[PDB]
């Protein structure tokens, strides 16, 4: 059901969309959330993909933080998905802006490999303030299993494909 994607190796694939009306299109078996440890999804594509729940994915993650505490930096957990994935694997990327080692780019990227497909985002990118540029390079190095990636901004997506 994924379309429209340009081929950047033999198991990671890359389109200029809006990962939420891609999720609502497609109905993947996993979607990625760009999680904090705390799984509080304010803004980016954790805000995106919570205020499309309606809110459900703050409530489900609200009491999954009561029972468990926080995920580890460069931990993940797997949920509902609601009404847009069967389930959302919530993953941990490093957040530069607040001193997180870039090393554990890596080790969140490990999730990906626990699931034969994924839709995601680039971890990391954006307000984690991270290059995009080494986001997709760590990506294409690490994960073995099939990942769809869905970039929103049309200039960054031009940026990591001729740079590629
Ligand atoms: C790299 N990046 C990305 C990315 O998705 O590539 C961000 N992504 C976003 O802000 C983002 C915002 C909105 C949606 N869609 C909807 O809300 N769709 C329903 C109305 C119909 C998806 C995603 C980002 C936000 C800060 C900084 N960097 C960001």
């Amino acid at each position: 059901s994924f379309s429209g994607y340009l081929k950047l190796t033999d198991n990671v694939y890359i389109k200029n969309a809006d990962i939420v009306e891609e999720a609502k299109k497609v109905k993947p078996t996993v979607v990625v959330n760009a999680a904090n440890v705390y799984l509080k999804h304010g803004g980016g594509v954790a805000g995106a993909l919570n205020k499309a729940t309606n809110n459900a994915m703050q409530v489900e993650s609200d009491d999954y933080i009561a029972t468990n505490g926080p995920l580890k930096v460069g931990g993940s957990c797997v949920l509902s998905g609601h009404n847009l994935a069967k389930h959302c694997l919530h993953v941990v990327g490093p957040n530069v802006n607040k001193g997180e080692d870039i090393q554990l780019l890596k080790s969140a990227y490990e999730n990906f490999n626990q699931h034969e497909v994924l839709l995601a985002p680039l971890l990391s990118a954006g307000i984690f303030g991270a290059d995009p540029i080494h986001s997709l390079r760590v990506c294409v190095d690490t994960v073995r299993t099939n990942v769809y990636l869905a970039v929103f901004d049309k200039n960054l997506y031009d940026k990591l494909v001729s740079s590629f």
